[PDB]
DNA sequence: CGGCGGTACTG
DNA sequence: CAGTAC
DNA sequence: GCCG
């Protein structure tokens, strides 16, 4: 479907460049950018046609026509050397482009590096111990076993619990960059207190690994770490568990699933509507001062659906893997 | 020009 | 609070 | 980077 693939790729790079150094919102401009370009319906053949695409401006404009007359980007030529070595430390999970700055000024050049000489947190410890897995995208197949590996754990407890994978897996991928479960229960009481049996029962199995974020002492919805399924050669893969009260499963679904600029343009287009979309629920627009400062939020909109959503925020429903952005 | 999603942990 | 992440 |  995407017509201007060749156009997308060069820019993707640039995209790249800008993202590992820090430069996030130009990095996102260039995001909304190159979505508004792959969803275009014909490859762009002028400059006034690319123009006239939201997401899309002259500067913009003027890469793309380059690429397409001339087949190159110049600009690609002229990215600075210390770009791989900043992509390299940012694919580290935990450590972020301030890190990889300060890395690369304390003059380190390679994960070697990182290994021998680099203050690591543990996050930044359990990421660089499994960087070659973590990078690797799983196969939708190994990312139904691991779905299916929590979800046994968690009817265990509870036949009643209702896990859906979600993420890009739920929007019909390939491949997935990790696992993303979603849990709850349409009871609307017994999603509670299955998070600590969940993750001691994944622990005694030996699947759970490592852990990254979990703030267990709170009776807490977020899990972040790291499993592995049985057998010989598998790999390390990265595992998000959520588990939400029923009256936010649409919300939590929508969230989960996304993708991420789906789910910025979805919660942008809620904010210009006087309301505000989040993880937890549709509302109402939140409570402002005189000064445009939030102090309250707004009053929960009922949710049973997604599309119970997307109706009140007047957009046309779409399938998850129509929000692949 | 200023704003650019809304949220949550870690240390 | 700065950094990082979903 | 784009948009209003
Ligand atoms: N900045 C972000 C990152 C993620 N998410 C949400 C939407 C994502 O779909 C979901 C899962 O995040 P992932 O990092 O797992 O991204 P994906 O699953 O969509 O793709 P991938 O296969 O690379 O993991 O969390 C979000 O709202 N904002
Ligand atoms: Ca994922
Ligand atoms: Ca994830």
């Amino acid at each position: 479907t995407n017509h201007n693939l060749h156009i997308t790729e060069k820019l993707e790079v640039l995209a790249k460049a800008y993202s590992v150094q820090g430069d996030k919102w130009r990095a996102l401009g260039y995001a909304k950018a190159i979505n508004a370009l792959k969803s275009f319906h014909k490859p762009v053949t002028s400059y006034q046609e690319a123009c006239s695409i939201p997401g899309i401006g002259k500067r913009m404009a003027e890469k793309i026509i380059e690429i397409l007359e001339s087949g190159h980007l110049r600009k690609l030529d002229h990215i600075s050397e210390s770009v791989p070595v900043l992509e390299l430390f940012s694919n580290i999970w935990g450590a972020g482009t301030k890190t990889a700055q300060m890395w690369y000024q304390q003059g380190f050049r390679s994960l070697e590096d990182i290994r021998s000489q680099a203050s690591l947190t543990t996050q930044q410890a359990i990421g660089l111990k499994h960087y070659s897995d973590f990078l690797e995208r799983m196969p939708r197949e190994e990312a139904t076993e691991i779905e299916q590996t929590v979800q046994k754990a968690a009817q265990a407890f509870n036949s009643g619990l209702l896990c859906v994978a979600c993420g890009s897996y739920r929007r019909g991928k390939a491949t997935c960059g990790d696992v993303d479960v979603a849990i709850t229960h349409p009871d609307g009481r017994s999603h509670r207190g299955i998070f600590s049996r969940l993750l001691d029962s994944l622990r005694q199995e030996g699947f759970l690994t490592d852990d990254l974020v979990s703030q267990e002492e709170n009776g807490q919805q977020k899990y972040l770490g790291v499993c592995r399924l049985p057998g010989p050669g598998r790999r390390h893969r990265r595992l998000d568990i959520i588990v939400v009260p029923y009256s936010e499963f649409a919300c939590a679904l929508l969230y989960f699933t996304g993708s991420a600029h789906f789910n910025r343009s979805m919660r942008a287009l809620a904010k210009t509507k006087g309301m505000s979309l989040s993880e937890h629920a549709l509302s109402t627009a939140v409570v402002r001062n005189t000064h445009g400062c939030k102090v309250g939020p707004g009053r929960v909109l009922p949710t049973p659906t997604e599309k119970d959503v997307f109706r009140l925020l007047g957009l046309p429903y779409r399938e998850p893997a129509e929000r692949d952005w």
